[PDB]
């Protein structure tokens, strides 16, 4: 199959320093795409950051905190 | 959380393929210079791919290769 969607991509960075892609699409059933870029790690997000995002414990929980903020 | 670096948005295009199987997304970006983001959604990777570059790497990865080229 092949599907195209037309999506806001948030590009953000903030400070261990992170930076991050959000993808919005219907897809996901509200759920976002959260892109670890220094790590390469992707997951669906509605420690499971810090699992899915190649990070460790307390990194994870920062990104937590920038990720239930938005 | 001292300092809050850069918030930006921009529209992009995403593909949803599926073709042993493989479900991978493709995002379209002005901020990668033309190259194309591949997620794999089976393994939960990417990488920011380009015609001149490690893909089962950054991703049986033979047959990726053998996809993109047909997009890019």
């Amino acid at each position: 199959y092949d599907d195209n969607e037309e999506s806001q991509v948030q590009f953000v960075g903030f400070v261990s320093r992170y930076d991050l892609m959000l993808v919005h699409t219907n897809r996901h059933y509200g759920k976002t795409l959260v892109l670890n870029m220094q790590t390469n790690k992707f997951g669906i997000i509605g420690g499971y950051i810090a699992h899915i995002l190649g990070v460790n414990a307390e990194e994870g929980d920062e990104i937590t905190e920038y990720l239930n903020e938005v």
